[PDB]
């Protein structure tokens, strides 16, 4: 065919990130820990977003008010962030795509930019029009002791080499579905891979911070409650 897609019809097709709880409640959340230096990850909850560093375990969490059905299956996809991007495929570098797969013996072959960690049963698929690429796993019993589920994400990749993410922040979506292709609930974060996560968590934080400035309590109120002066020049 001479068409080849990209023309007219059919449309490529375009992920939403729009979160749906549906019947399970299914919610997704990052655990938090200190400041540390040199953190594989770290996460702020005020902007719901997350940092790592390449090659380091991202355990995330899957938050639900009664056990999917059995069979279900969890799928995670890499896109980019606005409508512009989002229609191209996110890929391998040259330079780290050169580089041996060594699949033998291993679960997550270098070929996928997202892998899993500690699951024998991980497969990836490929999207037959729109190229996008994905990793899937059988959903587990919430982990003995508490009522969540625990999956570990791996990225071979990192922002700033050219060829892959090319400084192109992106979104991740995880969804729970049905062995039969329904959906059961959606939810999404943002991701971004740099030297140091520690630091641009603490970055962002500081922005909010100068812009909100908070009363001394020295005093139980004030006399004159004048707001005479200038507040920022
Ligand atoms: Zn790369």
């Amino acid at each position: 065919g001479s068409s080849t897609f990209d023309a007219l019809s059919p449309s490529p097709a375009i992920p939403s990130n729009t979160d749906y709880p549906g019947p399970h409640s299914f919610d997704v959340s990052f655990q938090q820990s200190s400041t540390a230096k040199s953190a594989t990850w770290t996460y702020s909850t005020e902007l719901k977003k997350l940092y790592c560093q390449i090659a380091k375990t991202c355990p995330i969490q899957i938050k639900v008010m009664t056990p999917p059905p059995q069979g279900a299956v969890i799928r995670a996809m890499p896109v980019y962030k606005k409508a512009e991007h989002v229609t191209e495929v996110v890929k391998r570098c040259p330079n780290h795509e050169l580089s041996r797969e060594f699949n033998e013996g291993q679960i997550a072959p270098p070929s996928h930019l997202i892998r899993v960690e500690g699951n024998s049963h991980a497969q990836y698929v490929e999207d037959p029009i729109t190229g996008r690429q994905s990793v899937l796993v059988p959903y587990e019993p919430p982990q003995v002791g508490t009522e969540f589920t625990t999956v570990l994400y791996n990225f071979m990749c990192n922002s700033s080499c050219v060829g892959g993410m090319n400084r192109r922040p992106i979104l991740i979506i995880v969804t729970l579905e049905t062995r039969d292709g329904q959906v059961l609930g959606r939810r999404c974060f943002e991701a971004r891979i740099c030297a140091c996560p520690g630091r641009d968590r603490k970055a962002d934080e500081d922005s909010i911070r100068k812009q909100q400035v908070s009363d001394s309590t020295k005093n139980g109120d004030a006399f004159r409650q004048n707001t005479h002066g200038i507040q920022m020049t």
